């Protein structure tokens, strides 16, 4: 080997681990308390959902979904359950977002979704209700109430001009307005993170944290009120968006991060940001292999120095490759598939190399990933007095729903910095659209 070498320097001890884990836990302190949060890297952002909702409105909802690639439209029905409210997706439909949209300004993007609601409600019998309207909306946003927050920044390669910094909500009614065509209520903003989380309250009131692992990584949580400073008052407690794919950011990851890692930031949309996310999101885990794949073949070990057109091109191992390369079963079949997609003609062992170079990226995703985690947990710990703490995580994304075993090295990790916390893993049915629409309801109340 000179590759089993290479490999390697994507390993993380358990002190490693320990290390982030404690790191982060640290930052979460310092974005939530009035002295640091402006200039912390996890900013650790109220969202205005609140402990005990005690009663909500129902019938149907609408909820918007941007952030994922797609653009989501659906209704959502909420009644009364035992429990508290049930609720359930009646109505979806996604629409793809043209690039000359997405470099647009901010007004037209919101324009292009506006066109893409009157779309939906003509498509069903609907154009002539107003309805109260859920908005999941999966970005950095500074709250000043549960319905109004500005974009911090865009992350994941969106890149809209002039959104940053202004009401998301008021982009989304200035076109609602600006377009006639319909009426609605926007009552609720909320990340998806939260949507997660709160979907997953119907069948488990200790869901109190919600993760996403998708393009993009984040989660959030149930804080303290008396922690959360940047919003006044003590009793119970508040979701706080962790954005904790901005750790890193002000270089708290010097040690672990590595040339591919510094190479995957400088090509990207957001040089310099999100740095822990970029160790683990699918916008970021096919790029990080395609780098170790390049590294290998100009060491000549690999395809034998030589490698095609599209694997040098930026972009061409996607995410979703990495994860059907974990998925041969041995016999390299859909390696040998994959590859001769990308233009190379690869032998026995470079099949097993490239599946070598996969493992490791997601095999380090999975476990930075789960420091953060139980950063997260165990400071939920730290507040807190029965001996052994029974908390459930809500999740969604997917690298941690789809990828053959991320999940499970994931939980192991998460379970080793954890003692005397027993974790619950749920994955959320239809979180985003359900959550955003839960929440919704329970603002309705406070409001028509
Ligand atoms: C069903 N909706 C909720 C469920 C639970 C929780 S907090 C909790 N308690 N146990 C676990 N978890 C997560 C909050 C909400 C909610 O929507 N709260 C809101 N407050 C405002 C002001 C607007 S919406
Ligand atoms: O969509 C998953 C996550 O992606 C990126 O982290 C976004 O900044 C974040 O807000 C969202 O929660």
């Amino acid at each position: 080997t000179l590759v089993e070498q290479i490999l390697a320097e994507f390993q993380l001890q358990e002190e490693d681990l320990k290390k982030v884990m404690r790191r982060m836990q640290k930052e979460m302190d310092r974005g939530l308390r009035l002295e640091t949060h402006e200039e912390a890297s996890v900013k650790m952002l109220p969202t205005y959902v609140r402990s005990t909702p005690e009663g909500s409105e129902v019938g149907d909802f609408l909820s918007l979904d941007l952030g994922g690639t797609n653009f989501r439209v659906m209704l959502v029905k909420v009644g009364e359950g035992e429990e508290g409210q049930w609720s359930v997706k009646t109505k979806h439909q996604m629409y793809s977002i043209p690039e000359d949209a997405m470099t647009g300004t901010a007004e037209m993007l919101f324009d292009y979704i506006s066109e893409c609601i009157s779309d939906f409600l003509d498509k069903h019998q609907m154009k002539h209700k107003k309805l109260p309207l859920g908005f999941t909306f999966s970005f950095p946003v500074r709250h000043e109430d549960i319905d109004k927050g500005i974009l911090l920044n865009w992350t994941k390669g969106f890149k809209a001009s002039g959104a940053e910094g202004n009401n998301v909500v008021g982009l989304l009614r200035d076109a609602i307005k600006r377009r006639g065509d319909f009426e609605m209520d926007v009552v609720a903003m909320v990340n998806d993170t939260v949507a997660t989380m709160i979907s997953c309250y119907y069948e488990d009131h200790q869901c109190e944290v919600g993760m996403i692992v998708g393009t993009g990584c984040n989660a959030c949580y149930m804080e303290e009120m008396q922690n959360v400073e940047l919003v006044e008052g003590d009793e119970g407690r508040m979701c706080v968006n962790t954005e904790w794919g901005a750790f890193g950011d002000s270089g708290e990851l010097d040690e672990f991060l590595l040339e591919y890692d510094r190479l995957v930031d400088e090509s990207s949309a957001n040089p310099g940001q999100q740095l822990y996310e970029k160790l683990i999101g699918g916008k970021y885990m096919g790029e990080l292999v395609r780098l170790v794949l390049l590294r290998l073949v100009d060491e000549n070990l690999l395809f034998h120095g030589e490698a095609s057109e599209q694997l040098r091109t930026r972009g061409a191992f996607e995410t979703r490759f990495v994860s059907q390369v974990e998925s041969d079963t041995g016999d390299r079949k859909q390696i040998y598939n994959i590859l001769s997609t990308l233009g190379l003609r690869p032998s026995t062992t470079d099949c097993d190399i490239v599946r070598r170079a996969c493992e490791s990226v997601s095999t380090r995703a999975a476990h930075m990933c789960s420091a953060g985690l139980a950063g997260v947990i165990n400071r939920m710990r730290e507040s807190r007095s029965e001996d052994v703490m029974r908390i459930t995580v809500g999740v969604d994304g997917s690298v941690y729903k789809l990828h053959p075993s991320f999940k499970e090295r994931f939980h192991a990790s998460v379970r080793r910095l954890t003692p005397s916390c027993e974790i619950t893993f749920i994955e959320s049915e239809e979180g985003s659209g359900r959550g955003a629409a839960l929440v919704s309801a329970v603002a309705c109340k406070k409001a028509c």
